[PDB]
């Protein structure tokens, strides 16, 4: 089964590796509670005390306001530097 009715939606969010543990989670249980499945997660540290986590994300129907929340939810975890998502699961800047 292709999935051409799940939007592929990176959400990369920069915050402190402390907090890559806790945000993590937080995106694998809003994930799933908001109807969205998930390809995957990369975590990676990108600066000095930072990590983003880009995580990979197909949304069944796509409903903003709720996309919107969860990353402004997973920028009010303390310790993120910036958060930002976008479409395409491998940045297909078409």
């Amino acid at each position: 089964v292709e999935d051409e009715g799940l939007q592929p939606y990176q959400v990369r969010v920069i915050c402190r590796p402390k907090a890559e543990t806790y945000v993590r989670a937080h995106i694998v249980q809003r994930t799933s509670s908001n109807d969205i499945t998930l390809r995957g997660i990369r975590t990676g540290p990108a600066g000095d005390d930072n990590i983003t986590l880009t995580a990979h994300l197909l949304m069944v129907g796509h409903t903003p306001a709720k996309l919107e929340r969860l990353v402004a939810e997973l920028s009010l975890q303390p310790g993120v530097y910036a958060v930002h998502w976008y479409a395409g699961e491998h940045a297909q800047a078409e």
